């Protein structure tokens, strides 16, 4: 209940700072860019080390798809979705407060104004990232999600393996993910970026944001469409 809202709480703000921090970190990265891979390691560890930590803190799901799906599935708790609204609100705002800051004239400056979309190479990233790529690839981000985290609701969290299976995933495909496009890592993240490089010219891009979170929800819609069909 409480305890469960503020651990969730507590560990978006974390998620949050380690997320902003690295990447606008990661914008900025040292004229040498060598620190660039150092920073990639700790930030894998530190997702599994979060995950591991703020499940059993929380074990909360922490994505607005996820929430979405357990809607259609006839649940949808009320702290929950305020948690949600207002962890995405604040979150954007205080991911984008914190990276303005760094960008205060200190290594990270924001994309938008160096017109780099995020790191130079984004959806147009000719790595065979284009429109097609990044649908299957954004689906697969969200599906993802709800899949582990679907079966991990099913006495398939033994204790740890939960968290551990999603976050050695995660890592990797971040890992992958991060120098094909440089995808930032959630919703929240996104969005306060969106918040000031969704620029209008930009903000058309919001559509596309809009396919990977309502992708994941159609595959978890299926999911419990046929469970709710056994009864």
């Amino acid at each position: 209940m409480f305890r469960k809202l503020a651990a969730e709480c507590f560990g978006t703000f974390w998620l949050v700072f380690g997320g902003c921090g690295s990447a606008v970190l990661a914008a900025g990265f040292p004229e040498l860019g060598i620190g660039f891979a150092g920073v990639a390691l700790a930030f894998g560890l530190t997702v599994l080390t979060m995950a591991f930590a703020v499940g059993h803190i929380s074990g909360g799901h922490f994505n607005p798809a996820v929430t979405i799906g357990l809607w259609a599935g006839g649940r949808f708790p009320a702290k929950e979705v305020v948690g949600y609204v207002i962890a995405q609100v604040v979150g954007g705002i205080v991911a984008a407060a914190l990276l303005y800051l760094i960008a205060s004239g200190k290594t990270g400056f924001d994309a938008a104004a160096s017109g780099f979309a995020s790191n130079g190479y984004g959806e147009h990233s000719p790595g065979g990232y284009s429109m097609l790529s990044a649908l299957v690839v954004e689906l697969v981000l969200s599906a993802g999600f709800l899949l582990v985290i679907h079966g991990a609701t099913d006495k398939f969290a033994p204790a740890g393996f939960a968290p551990i299976a999603i976050g050695l995933a995660l890592t990797l495909i971040h890992l992958i993910s991060i120098p094909v496009t440089n995808t930032s890592v959630n919703p929240a993240r996104s969005t306060a970026v969106a918040i000031f490089q969704g620029g209008w010219a930009l903000e058309q891009l919001w559509f596309f944001w809009v396919v990977p979170i309502v992708g994941g929800i159609i595959g978890g819609l299926i999911y419990r469409t046929l469970l709710e069909k056994r009864d």
